[PDB]
């Protein structure tokens, strides 16, 4: 096999090195000089880029050894084995973190939004690098520089039991764990909604989204998704009430996530009020999560006193007569005064679906990117994980032969070579799938 390796590995690894280095370097430059590392997700992508770099800087040494032999010493051997493993495990770990993060985001997990901070990022990133190191320790310890058949090699020399342990450990952290994580996420996504629409999207369309302190048509002061600040002229009074509700010096400006944080506080407060009203409680209890949202929508607009005015319609809703309740609501004063908003609320109540509203785009496009990242990772590293599992545990089960181990080694070499060419793929996936990344490239050039 060595003959083929000397002709193929040096140009292959060199080409991978060139594309991967400038690729992940561009990713880092963007995250620092365009995104400025302000978001939690910017931290993970930064560490993911670092993982690939830590990996591919080792390529020139592996390619040189294939052409000649290992000449850098034992200490250098254990060092680059460390970068090789740490870069690898760090890679898949930070892909999983991003996978979870963007999953929780499209389901609008409240605690995840409250956790979406650079502080939470730095901490969990430090722990992630630790686990990556501890998973690299066995590889480092039993890897040495030794003269085999009058040729120097930087290779692994595990005892019988330790090679078995290392194999199953690698398969868990690099296959079983990510696979399970992804299944959880796919399930949680498909169970939330088929249209991926939450109450957040609904009231964002109907009530709007204020990033700057907005003066109501009457004279009231609002912010975010329909949040009353005060009812009196002074904008200083408005800023005063807002700066208290956030805990920050806002100067009358809010951020998108701060809006949803406020929004969540207003939703459960509305639900709290509904479940405390004698006429709204039995209706609310007989409704599913979709039609309940439409009721919260009406409370968001007219208040519980106003919603309680629809005595007829409420009873019909309470009795699951959607069609008839829909028609009756189209005759109300509320309907004729604000027809377009009412119409799509009436539809929600009638059909019990989000068909009256447009689905989220960027939220879906986000999980499209990160799931693709992980699927492609699987493509590149799964054939290696399996063939070494066969070459370890299940070679005792069956598959036994004299030329077996030799051929299983060949397959191990080839598949690992395949996996080693993955450290240059992520930035390419960004450019092909991710629209924000291409936008960052447009302003870079
Ligand atoms: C040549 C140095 C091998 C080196 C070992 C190192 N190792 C896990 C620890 C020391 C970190 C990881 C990185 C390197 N590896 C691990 C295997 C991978 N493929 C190969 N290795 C060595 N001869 C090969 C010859 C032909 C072929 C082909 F399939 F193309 F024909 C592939 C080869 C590689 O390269
Ligand atoms: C060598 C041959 C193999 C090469 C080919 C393998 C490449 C597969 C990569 C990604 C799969 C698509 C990932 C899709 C990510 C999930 C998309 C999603 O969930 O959003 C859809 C949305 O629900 C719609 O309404
Ligand atoms: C929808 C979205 O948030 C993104 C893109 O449409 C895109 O190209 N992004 C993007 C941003 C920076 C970098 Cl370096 C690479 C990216 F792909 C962001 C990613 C945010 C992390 C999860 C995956 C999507
Ligand atoms: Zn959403």
């Amino acid at each position: 096999v060595k003959q083929i390796g000397a002709q193929l590995l040096p140009p292959l690894y060199s080409l991978v090195f060139i594309f991967g280095f400038v690729g992940n370097m561009l990713v880092v430059l963007i995250l620092i000089n365009c995104k400025k590392l302000k978001c939690l997700t910017d931290i993970y992508l930064l560490n993911l880029a670092i993982s690939d770099l830590l990996f591919l800087i080792t390529l020139p040494l592996w390619a040189h050894s294939a052409a000649n032999e290992w000449v850098f010493g034992n200490a250098m051997c254990k060092l680059f084995t460390g970068l090789y493993h740490i870069g690898y495990f760090g890679g898949i770990f930070f892909i999983i973190l991003l996978t979870i993060d963007r999953y929780l985001a499209i389901v609008h997990a409240v605690f995840a939004l409250k956790a979406r901070t650079v502080t939470f990022g730095v901490v969990t990133s430090v722990i992630t690098w630790l686990v990556a190191v501890f998973a690299s320790v066995p590889g480092i310890i039993f890897t040495k520089c030794q003269k085999e058949d009058s040729v120097y090699v930087c290779g692994p020399y595990f005892p019988r039991g330790w090679n078995n342990f290392h194999t199953i450990m690698r398969n868990i952290l690099g296959l079983v764990l990510p696979l399970l994580i992804m299944v959880i996420c796919y399930s949680g996504i498909s169970r939330a909604s088929k249209s991926r629409i939450n109450i957040f999207e609904m009231l964002r369309i109907d009530e709007g989204l204020r990033l700057k302190i907005y003066k109501d048509t009457e004279g009231y002061y609002t912010i975010g998704i329909g949040h009353l600040l005060t009812k009196s002229p002074s904008l200083n009074a408005a800023k005063s009430e807002l700066d208290k509700a956030i805990g920050r010096n806002t100067n009358g400006v809010i951020t998108k996530d701060e809006a949803e944080k406020l929004f969540n506080q207003d939703v459960d407060a509305a639900v709290r009020g509904i479940l405390r009203n004698a006429k709204l409680k039995p209706v609310y209890d007989s409704l599913d999560a979709v039609r309940r949202a439409a009721l919260i929508n009406m409370v968001f607009q007219m208040g519980e006193t106003g919603v309680a005015g629809f005595t007829n319609s409420l009873r019909m809703l309470q009795q699951k007569r959607w069609d008839e309740a829909a028609v009756n609501l189209a005759k109300s004063r509320w309907y004729n005064q604000t027809p377009n908003r009412a119409k799509r609320v009436i539809t929600t109540f009638r059909t019990g679906t989000w068909d009256a509203y447009p689905p989220p785009s960027r939220e879906k496009k986000a999980v499209r990117v990160i799931f693709t990242i992980m699927i492609v990772y699987f493509l590149f590293w799964t054939p290696y994980n399996i063939v070494i599992l066969l070459n370890t545990f299940q070679e005792f089960f069956g598959l036994s032969n004299c030329e077996s181990t030799s051929q299983l080694d060949q397959a191990t070499q080839v598949t690992e070579t395949l996996g080693m060419t993955h450290c240059c793929i992520n930035p390419i996936i960004y450019a092909f799938v991710g629209e924000k990344f291409r936008r960052y490239l447009s302003v870079f050039f």
